[PDB]
């Protein structure tokens, strides 16, 4: 009743994240990486990618309940490292110029109550592993796309006050569709004109070059330096063969990165955070000289201590990005407890990496390169979001002229 | 409705899978294929798995849909090769000494308008590939259990007088928990009266030794030489480890390997079998000199016969099964287009590899001792069904004579 269409809008949501986010060529191959409990999706989105050209999909299917209990039960020797089986199916992908198509449906609480040591070496022995897809993936040498679908578990998170199960996951479908613009005569026009008034926000900014940005709201003041030359990017990347491709959808933000020696001040979260698949609330951190010196958390504080204390690069910055605060999923009023989403509502920063397109010619960057050039080295990049209808930002020129960007969570003009 | 208590059954059924099919034993690893369409009941097993002392439970899911559209669209060259981190994998599921539990639920018509050389290039690779796994699991280096669960699909096919689609998916639970003896007060104990029973007349047949099988219906005059000290065996099996499983559940048959030296005369199939994802009715095969000669076939005639010419061995028979016409599965009438069932239901014969166990001290014979002793060796292993209500089998003895052991298709004198 609240989802008319559902099989339809289904379809064309399948066809719209092969034809514009990948964007799915004849000859290509291509990962899709989605949970078991959307099979009817996967099945849509496959049929699509093979009528489309593709020479082969591989489905690499996920599962909550199924990893919860390997998390919970597994000994650390099965948990800390990965087999060679997992870096050699990762090859198989590089070697063949894989597309990327990664659907999020999982429980933002899914690994509640796993043992804090067991997800910390599993992140780390995974991020450690698979650097190689995320340099190749980071560096838009393969199109890739984050993209959600409405699992159960999740929709019951966003919606607790849903009259049904059923209920909870329309509803959660519905934003899916409406923010990914499924509802549109036209969703690629429609994309479009989206990415179109972003990439002009985008380039005011690239034209600005400011040296850094200072943003204030109630629990935060906090100064951060840009790096020299650093590209401010949105909706829409071209890869290292002339295709276009949506990394993000639904996407809402400009963002770069900013100079990882460059932060002092402090920053209170606005929104919950999903990391390995704990619930954390309630984040604060303060940052001198470029690094954290103090993160906390009303709940999940050790998870985040963890992530920050014991990965290198995780004391520094990687991204910054401006969401208004009068854009439509920030307007919703709902929290979604994932990432793809609540980033699209709220200005965020992350932990850890900095993509290397975040600077002037950085895709053919060295690792050496990228760090002289300000953009942090990492094997986590976590976003966490600091936006509200309270935040102003200035950004700040080189002469240390400040410049009215955000007032109010809005463009300043 | 026409299933009682489906959700405790379904949990009954899985324990049932991993204590009494599998074994699960401290410190295991666990290979589960199954379809993604089975979560619900891929969520049990694994939960028992770890409750058992699983040290890792590791799920290759499977999905008919996608399958399809791979075979339909990919090219050759993505289909008769088998990529190495497919071997990898195997690899790590051998060195770990993974027990593997195979839940099909497969539609018996998945493949149906493939291109027959498509499936037999892959078939043939396939069978290369994972010869190290075949090996090992037929003779029992690590426990294994194949078993079933009610696809859509295969469903029905099953019940086409259904009242609907769930009632078909229904019915055919109602037939996987019957057979399984999941509806028994205590069907651990059911599994040992049904055991001991087919123990009994397969302890009687080893007795025996005959020289050799002749089998006389309608479309077959078939005889089969036996190997010297062939053994014959049902229901439980013991692997390299001591350790006592189920390798198919349901099972009604008792079985060993003829001489793969010794055949001679022709033989007509009896119920249709699914093989490639493929339907095949109405199979003709002759035989001279232990060797098949032709195989024909009113469908699927060319997917029969590439099995037969273009895999190693697969000129040759390495099972001999009975299973009396008024067994249950048989009684039931229901044709299932399933091998496990259908196998279970009607005497059958297997197209290729012998178990190792079928010749006295086998599990500890060389290749070539075991190839010496008589059993076929070969890549694939392909039952098919050939019993009936009226179908005799002789047994010849070592002074020539003809001792009836079925007539009219039940065990007689
Ligand atoms: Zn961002
Ligand atoms: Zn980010
Ligand atoms: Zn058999
Ligand atoms: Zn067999």
């Amino acid at each position: 009743m609240v989802l008319p269409n559902f099989k339809e809008n289904l379809e064309k949501y399948a066809k719209l994240l092969v034809a514009n986010g990948i964007n799915v060529q004849p000859g290509h191959t291509l990962a899709l990486s989605i949970d078991v409990e959307q099979r009817e999706l996967a099945h849509l989105i496959v049929k699509e990618a093979y009528a489309l050209g593709a020479h082969e999909v591989i489905v690499q299917w996920t599962d909550d309940v199924i990893n919860r209990e390997k998390f919970l039960h597994a000994p650390m020797e099965r948990l800390d490292n990965v087999p060679e089986y997992k870096i050699a199916e990762m090859n198989y992908l590089l070697e063949n110029k894989a597309s990327r198509l990664g659907v999020r449906s999982s429980d933002p609480g899914a690994l509640n109550g796993v043992d804090a040591d067991k997800l910390s070496a599993s992140a780390k022995a995974m991020g450690l592993a698979m650097k190689p897809m995320r340099i190749a993936t980071q560096s838009n040498k393969v199109s890739w796309t984050v993209a959600a679908a409405a699992g159960l578990e999740w929709a019951k998170k966003v919606f607790p006050n849903a009259a049904s199960d059923e209920e909870a996951v329309d509803f959660l479908w519905d934003q899916i569709f409406k923010t990914c613009r499924v509802y549109e005569a036209d969703p690629v026009k429609a994309w479009e004109e989206h990415a179109a008034i972003l990439k002009s926000k985008a380039d005011m900014l690239n034209k600005e070059q400011f040296s850094a940005l200072h943003y204030t709201a109630p629990g935060t003041d906090l100064t951060l330096g840009l790096p020299k030359n650093h590209v401010w990017e949105s909706a829409g990347a071209v890869n290292a063969q002339g295709e276009e491709f949506l990394p993000n959808m639904p996407t809402e933000e400009v963002f770069t990165a900013p100079d990882f020696r460059r932060a002092d001040g402090y920053v209170t979260s606005t929104k919950p955070l999903s990391y390995n698949g704990n619930i954390i609330e309630g984040i604060k951190v303060t940052f001198k000289d470029g690094q954290i010196v103090d993160i906390t958390a009303e709940k999940g504080d050790q998870v985040m201590k963890d992530l920050v204390f014991e990965n290198a690069g995780a004391r520094a910055l990687g991204e910054c990005a401006l969401v208004p605060d009068p854009s439509p999923i920030s307007q919703s009023g709902i929290t979604f407890f994932n990432t793809l989403f609540d980033e699209n509502a709220s200005n965020h920063l992350a932990i850890g990496a900095a993509y290397a397109t975040s600077v002037v010619d950085g895709a053919e960057m060295s690792e050496e390169e990228l760090e002289a050039a300000g953009l942090n080295r990492s094997d986590v990049h976590v976003d966490f979001m600091i936006g509200s209808n309270q935040m102003d930002i200035d950004g700040i020129r080189e002469d240390g002229t400040r410049v009215p960007l955000f007032r109010n969570g809005n463009w300043a003009n």
